């Protein structure tokens, strides 16, 4: 990219690990993003000089519209602050979207979801609609897409350190688990099947993203795999999350976010290995 | 990219650092490549499925042609084995290039260097010629370029783990040093100037590379900066290495290679922090 200006910051210490308690790079040389691994001033400079725009997608269906107010208010406080942001709120109730005041350079669009009589089409809807909109809007409007669940709140910084062609996030229930305990789809009849001796991580369906092109590829692949399963009369154990995990096994993400980025404090507390709780379940 | 096949390998351990003695990721989230950070089977699969071709440039002038035989023979044993390779040997003595037997998928071209009466044009020649050839040949012929010194030998694996848009390599004399001890150009009159309170690492001019596009950008910038200095009657303290360091300060590399990749055992021994000595000075 274009040149960085002069900056004064502490010298990296080649002979001091940035973390001694966690893995900070995958075996395919993707950073695993934890507090202490990044200097956000450097990263903010890099992404601002590229005039980066980040799209954030969220689905709020039926009673989940109640979560939008806190979700958006806290995103204003913590998500990509200083950068251009475009929120895309997919909902069955446009009139229920709260009026949240946004900072400068930040916009929100409301998109109405296709109503479906079939639960099967509802299960596939997020991957289908994200894939479809990667064509209708996102390619023209944003550089990266971040796809998250709405029943959540931002409690701390979530910023440009996550941005990369393709990322997944360590599910908070499994980051310390052996792969045989991961709740992957285990039936060979499903497109999402992963055998007991395969798997890097258990990624959460509640937080993934990347460049628009990589997100279009991921979501199309997952949608097409779910349609195959539907034809074959099988529903993966964890729905689109199972397919996300199959996709990221075979297409390795270029960053992995630590569970700082996807947490549930009620269920899991605040372990010492989490220096920050950034994006968390609402009680 | 296209999907990886099923592979059986050890699960990554989220709560076990891959190294406890060294920094494995820069503060701008670039991997620092050390033994123990990568699974080469995964990386080989990724790069082979992309049918990657790696170009290697080397300059052998005057008596340095004597180093070519060992350089090329050891590159055959250790450099990008299994991948497509194109060696580009830039020399003032084409007839002195040894006939080294190459493995399948590997080729060598000899390019004669522009003779210069001015030492100034010789100092600039590598950056100028690499930049020029990024247009004449490299863009059409290779996906990545690796630019190294000839007075060296491969002693161990140097492979696709290094490949990325832009990389530099930690100079073996300075990896444990404070930035004020780095031998950057310190005169503000030079384009290569770096103040005492700036700098991430001291990168070696003997090993850098990246995608053809990024290498063209780097080498053009360094060439143009050296021409400014020549006009202003200043020669940077460490010549093109000083300019390389200025460029990589302001354009952060997307990987950094550890001194495993650039070593001198006669001067520095074999410290415990080096698990492998991959590319080393010839006594």
């Amino acid at each position: 990219m274009v040149s960085l200006p002069r900056m004064v910051y502490p010298q990296p210490k080649v002979l001091t690990p940035c973390r001694k308690d966690v893995l900070v790079v995958t075996p395919w040389l993707a950073p695993i993003v934890w507090e202490g691994t990044f200097n956000i001033d450097i990263l903010n400079e890099q992404f601002r000089l590229q005039n980066t725009t980040i799209g954030l997608t969220v689905f709020a269906i039926k009673k989940y519209v109640a979560f939008l107010k806190l979700f958006l208010e806290t995103a204003e406080k913590h998500f990509m602050v200083g950068h251009r942001v475009h929120y895309y709120v997919f909902t069955d109730q446009p009139a229920a979207v709260p009026r949240v005041t946004l900072g400068t350079g930040r916009q929100l669009s409301v998109l109405e979801v296709r109503a479906y009589k079939r639960w099967q089409d509802v299960s596939m809807r997020r991957m289908e609609m994200i894939s479809d909109f990667c064509e209708r809007r996102f390619l023209s409007e944003v550089d990266y897409l971040v796809c998250v669940d709405v029943d959540m709140e931002f409690r701390d910084h979530v910023g440009v350190e996550i941005l990369t062609p393709l990322f997944g996030t360590l599910h908070p229930g499994f980051y310390g688990s052996s792969r045989e305990a991961f709740t992957y789809e285990r039936r060979p009849q499903s497109q999402a099947y992963i055998p007991k001796d395969e798997g890097d991580f258990y990624y959460g369906g509640a937080f993934f993203g990347g460049s628009v092109q990589e997100v279009q590829r991921l979501t199309r692949a997952c949608h097409q795999a779910m349609m195959v399963d539907q034809a074959n009369g099988i529903e993966a154990v964890w729905h689109d999350e199972s397919h996300l995990n199959k996709y990221l096994l075979r297409h390795k993400p270029t960053k992995v976010l630590s569970p700082e980025y996807l947490w549930d404090q009620q269920l899991l507390g605040w372990p010492a290995v989490l220096r920050k709780l950034r994006f968390t379940a609402v009680p």
